[PDB]
């Protein structure tokens, strides 16, 4: 997962985590808490709810009754991040 661009794009507003997180409810609309936590076993079950909580306090993901959806801020540090990341990598991309 590659947060290092994330945590570019986002101004250094993100860390490890946060970016992480936001990479899992960016790829799968309406995803919820329990499925976030179960794709990172390396974290805290209440460490991913605490930072999922910090994302909905930013701006970046806002909760859809039961499910986690990324709002338009979010969407545009990841297609900013995932350009750099592209054009970092493009001959290895591209094969």
């Amino acid at each position: 997962s590659k947060v290092t661009y994330i945590i570019k794009a986002s101004n250094d507003v993100l860390n490890e985590k946060t970016a992480t997180i936001l990479i899992t409810i960016a790829k799968k609309d309406f995803i919820t808490a329990a499925e976030v936590r179960e794709v990172h076993p390396d974290l805290g079950n209440a460490v991913v709810n605490s930072n999922i909580g910090v994302l909905i306090k930013k701006g970046l993901v806002e909760k859809s009754g039961d499910g986690l959806i990324i709002t338009g801020e979010a969407q545009d540090i990841i297609s900013n991040a995932a350009t750099l990341y592209a054009q970092e990598n493009a001959p290895e991309l591209l094969k």
